[PDB]
């Protein structure tokens, strides 16, 4: 259970922050 | 430019799925 949250999160604020710095430069 | 703000979007996009699914079951 810890080690699919920790996982999701993990992935979920990556791919978040590759937006903005997608987005931005 | 675009090419890796749609990548990016879908990678949050299936991310926040990945979530949403761990912390449920």
């Amino acid at each position: 259970y810890y080690k699919e949250i920790a996982h999701a999160l993990f992935s979920a604020l990556f791919a978040l922050s590759e937006l903005y710095i997608a987005v931005r430069y």
